[PDB]
């Protein structure tokens, strides 16, 4: 196979932006230097390794010109498969070959849970020794590995014996029918054809059938032998039993490649060690749906893949589900991964059609609450308020419920279930805060420092705009780089975006961005939507770090990211002074912001903001609570006061800050710091921004008694 010097395929593939391969990765300047001219014993060189990667970009990883490829090419392979199959401290190894206890092994029926599995498959492959790979195979090689495996598969028992069928020599009726039964593979893998696998087409290649065709065996399509059992049903204890008596038969016959760094050899570094997939085709659709469908399975040893295109418009939520294990255990091993984790991944798509029956149509689906607690038992009792309050007569109580319009106590906990550093719950909408409030409410008391009142949270006190308690901070020059002042607000009668619909979405980003759109004077700006965004509107956006990203996994536990990013949007004034971000975590964000310190002019902008947007809709407010938001920790006010500080002078006292930050409530982050109010419950808006004012100003004049 010639290809173009490794040199020149770097190149391409390092220029190439769509590349973002492990190859990329890995051949460096001192790979390409080092082996250049270095041929396999077999004749293969680098370039034909990693051709395949410079002229298909999606392409993950490397291919082998032959099974010697491995060890010559050392300094490549070691650091891609280490990176691949994550070996923890680049110590790559693999046990011996083990099926296990073939007479006494027993897995479950995978359809005993849901009855949703519609097939079952299990697959091999080997490399036989003596022989090249694609790219160093000659026509006549190829077709002597070809009858070798032939003559081994007509040697073999009963249950195996069947027909072999060359691909020289088929009749085009075979081929359309073997194709249409799933059993011929076809020379339409571009990745494969650049990685020479489908040289001197179609010779040296046919497919095994036994008679039962349950057993399925393709030689040369990309392996030398790969070796497949399956059939309908959640039978995994006869396919794999099926499998392995052939293999080891097989084994006799044929002397395929092994060590006891990478296992078993393969043309792709994805499938050494074991070259096991042991898979499912199951009816996943509510498991699938949810944000972290793809982490959930990962923790379970699983690795899923979509099935479009092999069903019809309206069947859905079909999945692939395989070990995602294949090196560094043994075939057992993986066999069990695959069957201990869809077996529970079954079982939690079960629990969730029964825990989500009636609920409501794009209403985030939830896992049992008693799930959720269990999974929350990794957060810490003593900080994490969603834990700490989630008593067994509250998941007693509450186990079941529902709000009026299908929020739960399971939804408000998942971010902490799968976040445990979380300290708080999100919750689904305003009803919330008064249907679970033995849950919420002293939660709320001990987040804010607060006890139950007998009177009405207080009206919003926004104070005399005209005539604020302060001003400018910084009027000399540079202590303050900024300040921003910000409100999270709910709008009546919309679901929050941790579980609301799409369609809920639309209908909320239409009442908002309308009144935004007529935002005038001061606040007139332009509202941009997330969906239909100019190209030359998102990079700006970024550049002004105003844009948010579906990227915090606690939000998107939350439900916070679902049918992205419809109804989420982003507002500014032209003079990017004040800002909204529609649909987030809250319904709304509203912040005022600009260079400097001047608060009250921040502070004026934004109440006056505020107003003008409740001017086309209600706010969610509660006499409990104030402002209700999704999460319980922006309550009240729900206002953050904030100002970005230069102190790199008392910075340097670290705990007279602490001390000046405790004494006057505020928070501190980083000699620059965002300084911020820490209250948001229990006071009037006029007084969080007055708290901060005075926190900072006296920060400020300690700042120069240095």
């Amino acid at each position: 196979m010639q290809v173009e010097s490794l040199q020149n395929l770097q190149v391409k593939i390092r220029n190439d932006e769509r590349n973002h391969s492990l190859t990329k990765k890995y051949l460096t300047d001192d790979i390409v230097k080092k082996y250049q001219a270095t041929k396999t014993s077999l004749g293969g060189t680098l370039a034909q390794c990693v051709n395949t990667n410079a002229y298909n970009p999606g392409a993950l990883l490397p291919r082998s010109c032959d099974l010697n490829a491995y060890e010559t090419f050392r300094d490549f392979f070691d650091a891609v498969i280490a990176d691949y199959h994550k070996v923890p401290d680049g110590k790559i190894q693999h046990p011996k070959s083990n099926f296990g206890d073939l007479k006494s092994l027993s897995f479950t029926d995978l359809n005993t849970y849901g009855n949703l599995v519609v097939s079952t498959r299990v697959r091999l492959g080997r490399t036989v020794e003596g022989f090249g790979f694609g790219p160093t195979l000659t026509k006549e090689t190829r077709i002597e590995l070809e009858n070798k495996i032939s003559t081994a598969l007509h040697n073999l028992s009963g249950e195996y014996e069947g027909t072999y069928y060359p691909l020289t020599g088929m009749s085009e009726e075979d081929r359309i029918k073997l194709v249409n039964d799933h059993f011929l593979f076809r020379n339409d893998d571009n990745v494969l054809r650049d990685a020479g696998g489908y040289i001197d087409w179609p010779t040296g290649r046919g497919i095994f059938i036994n008679k039962q065709k349950n057993f399925l065996v393709w030689i040369n399509e990309e392996d030398h032998i790969r070796v497949i059992s399956m059939q309908k049903g959640g039978g995994l204890t006869a396919v794999y039993k099926r499998l392995a008596d052939a293999i080891q038969e097989l084994s006799k016959s044929l002397k395929f490649a092994f060590n006891d760094r990478l296992g078993f050899i393969t043309f792709c570094p994805s499938n050494l060690g074991t070259t096991l997939r042991a898979s499912v085709h199951a009816k996943i659709p509510m498991l699938a749906s949810l944000p972290n469908f793809k982490e959930i399975c990962e923790k379970h040893g699983i690795q899923p893949r979509g099935t479009h295109g092999e069903h019809t418009e309206s069947v859905g939520g079909i999945y692939d589900l395989s070990n995602k294990r294949r090196l560094g255990l043994t075939e057992l091993d993986a066999v069990t991964e695959m069957h201990s984790g869809v077996r529970a991944l079954l079982e939690l798509e079960v629990m969730l059609q029964e825990y989500n029956k009636g609920a409501p149509e794009g209403v985030m689906p939830v896992e049992p609450l008693t799930y959720l607690a269990k999974l929350l038992e990794g957060a810490s009792i003593e900080k994490c308020y969603t834990r700490k309050y989630l008593t067994p007569e509250i998941i007693k109580k509450y186990d079941g419920k529902r709000t009026t319009h299908g929020a739960t106590l399971a939804h408000m906990i998942r971010n902490g279930a799968y976040n445990n550093r979380s300290i708080c719950p999100r919750t689904g909408e305003a009803e919330c805060y008064s249907t679970f409030i033995d849950y919420l409410d002293p939660l709320i008391c001990d987040y804010h420092g607060v006890k139950d009142s007998a009177f009405k949270h207080p009206a919003p006190t926004f104070g005399d705009l005209s005539k604020l308690p302060f001003g400018d901070l910084d009027p000399t020059g540079k202590f303050i780089v900024s300040t921003r002042v910000r409100v999270g607000r709910s709008v009546e009668g919309f679901l929050f975006p941790t579980i609301m619909s799409k369609t809920d979405r639309i209908k909320l980003e239409q009442v908002i961005s309308g009144a935004l759109k007529g935002l005038t004077g001061e606040h007139a700006g332009t509202y941009y939507p997330l969906t239909d965004m100019k190209e030359e509107d998102r990079k700006q956006l970024v550049e002004d770090h105003f844009l948010f990203k579906n990227d915090d996994p606690v939000l998107r536990d939350a439900g916070g990211y679902r049918d992205w990013p419809v109804g989420r949007g982003i507002f500014h004034n032209n003079s990017k002074t004040f800002l909204v971000w529609v649909c987030e975590e809250d319904h709304m964000r509203i912040i005022s912001m600009q260079q400097g310190g001047n608060l009250a002019a921040v502070y004026k902008r934004l109440i006056e903001g505020i107003n003008a947007i409740g001017k086309s809709m209600k706010f969610a407010h509660s006499d409990k609570y104030g402002y209700i938001t999704c999460c319980p920790s922006n309550l009240g006010t729900s206002m953050r006061a904030s100002v970005l500080l230069k102190i790199p002078k008392l910075s340097s006292q670290p705990k007279k800050l602490d001390e000046i930050c405790a004494k006057y409530m505020l928070q501190a982050r980083g000699g620059t710091y965002d300084i911020s109010n820490k209250r948001r419950l229990g006071l009037t808006e006029l007084q969080a921004a007055h708290e901060m004012a005075e926190g900072v100003a006296k920060m400020i004049e300690i700042e120069k008694g240095l």
